[PDB]
C-alpha cells in the first residue's frame, strides 16, 4: 500500500525510541524527519533531540564541570595544598570538550540509520498534509521548497518543546538555554530569570564558570523558587545556593532591557531598580513545538498552548496519527517520552497495547546540591488524603566537618498516608540524591510502605541509609489541617 | 533485687544501641563497660566501638580524602587549570582533621551518659564471674586490680572483633588497620597483605596519600581478590585498581619479615622474591574478641574461633546472657549489630521478641571505585536454584570522555530466579554504588522481581537509571550448568 509504515516527526528521545523499535523489533519501514544531523547554533536541536543536543546531556556535563569549584575548595581541609586564590576555570575548553562529546553522539546516530534497514533519516521540516502525507520542507515557512513527500500508514509527532519568551521590550536581547550552550565566553555578571529546573541548574553552572569577581543573580516572579517541589527542600536549597554565592532574588521581574554601547545589557526591574549584566537568560517555560506542523490541515486537536491532545495511548483526534513527549505536555522528561514511545510501538505494531504510567515518576534537579524527588508533596497529599504522616530528617555528612562546606546539609522527607502506611512521596536534597531516588521510585511503583523502609538493614556509612532510620513522624495532616498529633 | 538490669560489655555499635534503648525507651538501669573514652593508639577502640574510633567512620573520611587525587586530575579536562605536576597531599593534616572529628564524637558520647539517667559508663576491662556478675578490671590480665563488681539481671556481650596476625617470623614488624590510622607519615612504599574489604579500601587510601614516586602493592593469597563477591565485579575492580596505580599481586604471600637499619622492612615472599616497603599492613581477618571475657567461668558456649554461640535472638547457653555484633561472627557490619541490639531490647525488655533478618543484607566496599552489592552471586544462586537468569550491563559515564578517566566503567549485574523472576542479587561497581544499593536492598527485602525494575521509569541522566533498562538476560544457569539458552 504505502511507502512507509511510520513517519516520525522529530528524531528526539521519543522519536528515536519509536523509530528504532518499529524498524528493528518489528521490521517496519520507518522514516524519521528532523532539522539537522549535528548540534549547532542556527537551529540548535538535531539528531537525538533536545536531550542529546541542547538539553540534558550537555547540561549534565557542565554541571559536573562547575561542581569542581566546590570540590577543589573542599580538598584543602583533607591536605590537598595548591594555589587556590585568584583561580577561575577555562570556559572555552569546557564548551570545546562538550562539543566533542555531543558531536560523537550525533555521529553514532548517523551511522545507526546507515546500518539499520527500515530506518531512514530525512532532513528538513516535516509538516502534515493529511492523515497519510507528511511533507518535508527546507524551512518552517510553508512556502519554502518541498524536499520530500512521505506517504505513510502512521504519523508520530515527537517534535517536543521550545523556550518561552516574555513580551517585555528588549526581550530579544536576552538568551535562553539554547544560546547558553554556545556562548563564546563565560559571563562575569549573570542574570538568570525564573525559578525552574533550567533557571536553577544553569545558575549553578555559570556560578561555577564565572571569571574573577563574577556573580550570578537569580530573579523569580513569586516568593519561593521551584514551585511544585517540597517546600522545605525549596527553602533549604535557596539557602545553599546563597551560601555557594548565588544571589537569589524573589518577588522580582524584569520589565525592560536595553543594550549598552559596550555589548552589555541594562535591565529595568519590577521594584524599579536598574543593574548591568553581561547576559540575561530567560528560563520562563517550554511551550510544545507544534505551531509549524499544520495540524489544522490534517485535523489534529491542539488544546492548551499548542499541546497535541491525546488519550492514554498517545492516539490523537485521527486514528493513524499519534503524539509523544513534550509536544503532548504531560510530564516533560526524557525517560517519560522514551516510555511513551516504547508503549506506542507495542500498541500499534506490537499487538499488545499499553499506557504510560504517569503517576509516581521519580525525577531530579541538577542544582548544586541536587534534588531527587518522587511522588506527592505535603500540600497535595494533605488536600487529597484523609490522614497523612510527615517524616523529616536533616544531617551534615561527617566529611563536611573537614571539607569546610558546613552549609551542605542532606535532607530527606518521607510523606505517607497514615491510614495504611503507604509512602506517597520521598523528597531529597544533597549529593547523590538523583542516584538514590531512582531505586526509591521502584518501591513507590511497588506500592511500598514506610514499614518497608525502616525494616531494611542500612548500608553504613551513606546518606541513603538514613531512609531506613525515620521511624516517628515529625507531624501530621488531618484532613487538610496541619495537626501536631 | 540487683544493682543493674543490664551490663553491656563493649560500648560499640551494638553495645550503645542496646544500652541506650533499654535505658531510655524502657527506663532500665544500664551499665556499659568499655576500655576508654577517646580514640587512641595504646588501646585503639573506645566509646562508640570500632565503627567510630578505628573502623568505618575514620576510614570513610580518609577514602574521601584520597578520592580527591582522581577528582583534581579529572578537573583539568573541564577547564580547571592549576599546578598539577609533582603535587602530593598532606597526610599529617588529614590525620589531624580526622582526629578532630572522631574526638568530637567521643565527646558527644561522654555527655550522652552524663545526660541520660539509667545509663552509666564504666571504664576498664569487663569479664564474667557468673550468670549475674560482671567484674571490671584495669587490665585484660585477670590478676590486675578489680575496679568495680557489677551485679546485674542481664549480661550483653558486644565486644566485637580484633585483627588476626599470621604466624610468620617478623609478624610483629607489620601494622594492622588499627595502627594505620595513627601513622606519623604516609608511606612511600606500601604493602597491603590480603584481598578483603580492609585490604582493598586501605590500598586506595595509601595510594591517594603516597608522597612523590610512592607506590602501593597489594598481595593476595589466592588468584582473585574479594572472594565472595560477584566474580565479574572482582575482575573489573582489579583492573581499575591497576589503572589507578595499585599493583595487584595474586597467588603471593609473605613468609619472613626483617627490619633494615633505617627503619624500613625487608619482605621475603612466596615466590622467593625480596622487596623493601616502608610499611606492611596485615588485612588477614577479624577474630571475635572473647579470649579475655572468661566465658568458661560463666559457662558461655564459644564455637568456631572464639565466636559466642547464640540463637536467632542472640541468647547464649545461659538464659540471661546475650551476645551481639562481630563477637557472634554472623554478618560483621555496623548496621547489623545495631539491628541485633535493637531486636535484643525488644526481645527481653520490650515484651515482643524479634530476630534479625540476616539474608538479603545490602553492603558496600569503599574502594576507588566503590562496590555496592545485595544478595546472591551467580555461583551461589546457581548451586541453590533450579533455573537462574544473569543480566549484565557495562558503560562509561559520558563525563569520563572529558574527565580523562576512561577506565572508570560502571557495572550492574542483576541475578534472578528464572522460574518466577525474583531478584536474588544485585551487584554494582562504580561511583555512587553504595548509595544506590541501599534503596535496592529495600526492594529485595520486599521480594522484588526483575519485572518491577524495568517497569519503573528512569531518572535521566544517572548511573542508577540503568537498573531499569536491563530486559534481556546475558545468559543462564540451568541447575548448576552455565547454559547460553533455555530448552
Ligand atoms: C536545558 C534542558 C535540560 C533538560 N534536562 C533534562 C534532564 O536532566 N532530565 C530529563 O529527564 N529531561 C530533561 N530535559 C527535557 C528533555 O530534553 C525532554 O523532555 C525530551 O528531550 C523530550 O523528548 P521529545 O522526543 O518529546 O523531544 P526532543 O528530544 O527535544 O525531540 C524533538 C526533535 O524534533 C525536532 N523537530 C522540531 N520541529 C520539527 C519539525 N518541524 N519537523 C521535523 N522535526 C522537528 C527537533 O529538532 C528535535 O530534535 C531538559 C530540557 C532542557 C531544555
Ligand atoms: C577498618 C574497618 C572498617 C570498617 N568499615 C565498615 C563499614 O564501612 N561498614 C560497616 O557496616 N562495618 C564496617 N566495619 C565493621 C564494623 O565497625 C563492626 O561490624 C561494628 O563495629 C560491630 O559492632 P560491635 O559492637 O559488635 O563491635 P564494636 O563496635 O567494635 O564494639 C566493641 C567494643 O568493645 C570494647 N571492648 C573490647 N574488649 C572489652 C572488654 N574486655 N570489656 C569491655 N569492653 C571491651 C572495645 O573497646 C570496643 O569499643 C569496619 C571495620 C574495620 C576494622
Ligand atoms: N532535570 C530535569 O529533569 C529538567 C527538566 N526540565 C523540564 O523542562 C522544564 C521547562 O523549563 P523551565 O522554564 O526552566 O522550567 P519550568 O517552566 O517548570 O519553571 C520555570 C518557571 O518560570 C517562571 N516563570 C513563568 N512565567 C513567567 C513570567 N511570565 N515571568 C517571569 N517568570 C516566569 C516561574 O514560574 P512560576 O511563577 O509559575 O513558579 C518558574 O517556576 C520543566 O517543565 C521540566 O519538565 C528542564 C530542565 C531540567
Ligand atoms: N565496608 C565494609 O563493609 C567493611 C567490612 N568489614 C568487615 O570486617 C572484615 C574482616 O576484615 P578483613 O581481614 O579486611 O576482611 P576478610 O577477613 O573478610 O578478608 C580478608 C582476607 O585476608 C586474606 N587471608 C586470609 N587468611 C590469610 C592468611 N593466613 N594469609 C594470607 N592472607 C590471608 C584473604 O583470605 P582468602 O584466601 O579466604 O580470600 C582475604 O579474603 C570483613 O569480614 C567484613 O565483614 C571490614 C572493612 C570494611
Ligand atoms: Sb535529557
Ligand atoms: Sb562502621
Amino acid at each position: 500500500s504505502r511507502a512507509y509504515d511510520l513517519v516520525v516527526l522529530g528524531a528526539g528521545s521519543g522519536g528515536l525510541e519509536a523509530g528504532w523499535n518499529a524498524a528493528v523489533t518489528h521490521k517496519k519501514k520507518v522514516a524519521v524527519v528532523d532539522v539537522q544531523a549535528t548540534h549547532g547554533p542556527p537551529l540548535f536541536a538535531a539528531l537525538g533531540g533536545t536531550c542529546v543536543n541542547v538539553g540534558c546531556v550537555p547540561k549534565k556535563l557542565m554541571v559536573t564541570g562547575a561542581q569542581y569549584m566546590d570540590l577543589i575548595r573542599e580538598s584543602g581541609g583533607f591536605g590537598w595544598e595548591m594555589d587556590r586564590e585568584s583561580l577561575c576555570p577555562n570556559w572555552k575548553t569546557l564548551i570545546a570538550a562538550k562539543n566533542k562529546v555531543v558531536n560523537s553522539i550525533n555521529e553514532s546516530y548517523k551511522s545507526m540509520f546507515a546500518d539499520t534497514e527500515g530506518l531512514s533519516f530525512h532532513m528538513g521540516f516535516g509538516a502534515l498534509q493529511d492523515a497519510h502525507t507528511v511533507v518535508v520542507r527546507k524551512s518552517e515557512d510553508p512556502h519554502s521548497d518541498v524536499l520530500e513527500t512521505l506517504d505513510t500508514e502512521y504519523i508520530l509527532i515527537a517534535t517536543g518543546s521550545w523556550p518561552t519568551r516574555l513580551g517585555v521590550p528588549g526581550d530579544e536581547f536576552c538568551i535562553t538555554s539554547n544560546e547558553a550552550f554556545y556562548l563564546e565566553d563565560a559571563p562575569k555578571r549573570m542574570l538568570c530569570v525564573g525559578g525552574g529546573y533550567i533557571a536553577v541548574e544553569f545558575a549553578g553552572i555559570f556560578n561555577g564558570y564565572k571569571p574573577c569577581g563574577g556573580y550570578v543573580d537569580l530573579c523569580y516572579r513569586g516568593d519561593l523558587i521551584l514551585r511544585g517541589f517540597d517546600t522545605e527542600v525549596r527553602k533549604s536549597l535557596t539557602k545553599q545556593l546563597g551560601a555557594n554565592g548565588i544571589r537569589v532574588r524573589t518577588n522580582l521581574n524584569p520589565t525592560k532591557i536595553t543594550k549598552n554601547e559596550d555589548g552589555s545589557n541594562h535591565v529595568h526591574f519590577n521594584d524599579g531598580t536598574e543593574e548591568d549584566y553581561d547576559q540575561v537568560m530567560l528560563a520562563i517555560g517550554r511551550v510544545p513545538r507544534s505551531q509549524a506542523l499544520q495540524l489544522d490541515k490534517a485535523g489534529v486537536r491542539t488544546g492548551k498552548n499548542g499541546a497535541v491532545q491525546v488519550d492514554a495511548y498517545s492516539k490523537t483526534s485521527v486514528d493513524n496519527i499519534y503524539a509523544i513527549g513534550d509536544v503532548t505536555n504531560r510530564v516533560m522528561l526524557t525517560p517519560v517520552a522514551i516510555n511513551e514511545g516504547a508503549a506506542f510501538v507495542e500498541t500499534v505494531f506490537g499487538g499488545k497495547p499499553r499506557a504510560t504510567d504517569h503517576t509516581k515518576v521519580a525525577c531530579a534537579v541538577f542544582s548544586i546540591p541536587p534534588i531527587g524527588t518522587c511522588g506527592m508533596t505535603e500540600e497535595e497529599a494533605a488536600k487529597n488524603y484523609e490522614t497523612v504522616a510527615v517524616y523529616a530528617s536533616s544531617f551534615t555528612p561527617l566529611m563536611h566537618n573537614i571539607s569546610g562546606s558546613k552549609h551542605k546539609e542532606f535532607m530527606i522527607r518521607i510523606i505517607t498516608n497514615e491510614s495504611n502506611g503507604e509512602v506517597l512521596g520521598v523528597h531529597m536534597l544533597g549529593d547523590s540524591a538523583p542516584e538514590i531516588i531512582q531505586s526509591v521510585g521502584i518501591c513507590m511503583k511497588m506500592g511500598a510502605k514506610i514499614s518497608d523502609f525502616h525494616s531494611t538493614i542500612g548500608v553504613h556509612p551513606t546518606s541513603a541509609e538514613e531512609l531506613c532510620s525515620m521511624r516517628t513522624p515529625a507531624y501530621f495532616y488531618e484532613s487538610g489541617k496541619r495537626v501536631e498529633k
